[PDB]
């Protein structure tokens, strides 16, 4: 009787800084992106792994501050939006659950772990260009699509 642990469980935080008012109707929202310190230097949000008796979101919260310095006490996790990117790159399927979050401070502290060396604040277009990965462009895309469906434009 297998426990069904097939695949690795993961939780990251799609952080988005909302602006007080619209500007060019595009850069109104920005996302937090960390740059890998090695590999092809792809851009990706605070990704981490969730423990067993650990919560799914708290893992994202813990990874958000550990790989960025921003924790739930520093951002606002949006409710109603939820999606996980699951795919097996090298040879292991990884489910990643992403929640939309907004950091309270525009210049909020950004701490990167050895895995990440640099981060950039860009709009969905660049966040999508850097996150060339279709899965992230959609996560960054659907997150923006849903947030525009709440109250703020």
């Amino acid at each position: 009787g297998p426990l069904g642990s097939m695949a690795l469980r993961a939780c990251g935080l799609i952080i988005f800084r909302r602006c007080l008012i619209p500007k060019v109707d595009n850069n109104a929202i920005e996302f937090l992106l960390l740059q890998a310190s090695d590999g092809i230097h792809h851009w990706t949000p605070p990704k981490g792994h969730v423990e067993p008796g650990e919560d799914d979101l708290e893992t994202a919260l813990r990874a958000t501050q550990e790989e960025a310095g921003i924790e739930a006490g520093q951002l606002t996790i949006i409710e109603g939006f939820k999606r996980e990117l699951n795919y097996v790159a090298r040879n292991k399927p990884k489910t990643v659950i992403y929640w939309l979050a907004e950091v309270k401070d525009y210049d909020v502290e950004i701490r990167l772990s050895h895995e990440h060396q640099a981060y950039r604040w860009l709009g969905l277009e660049e966040a999508c260009q850097l996150a060339q990965f279709k899965e992230m462009k959609a996560a960054l895309q659907e997150g923006h699509q849903f947030l525009c469906s709440i109250e703020a434009l």
